[PDB]
DNA sequence: GGGTATTCGCCGCGTACCTCTCCTAGCCCGCAAGTATCCTATTCCTTGCAGCGGT
């Protein structure tokens, strides 16, 4: 049930694309919110974060 | 042509009864059963450099 203003989290299952990631992150940033970017690999998480930067 | 000889291939080789063993190889496909990497707890310790009493 509610909490009242919960909104139907939209699900998109896309093949990986740099443009899609950039567009989503910029859309969230321009909104003022925050993005979770789940990588789930501590070995290469530093490289992944550096590349996303 | 043809009468003859020579070869080649097919057909055939008893009855009755008793004991025993053994009747495809291999592939495939799905079950299912047993394994290498990722986070939050745990027990395992061994160094590096500055304070610091003390004289």
């Amino acid at each position: 049930t509610p909490p009242a203003r919960r909104l139907a989290v939209k699900t998109f299952v896309r093949e990986y694309d740099s443009m899609v990631v950039r567009e989503a992150i910029l859309r969230e940033i321009l909104r003022g919110g925050q993005v979770y970017y789940l990588y789930n690999d501590v070995e290469n998480i530093q490289k992944a974060a550096e590349r996303l930067a």
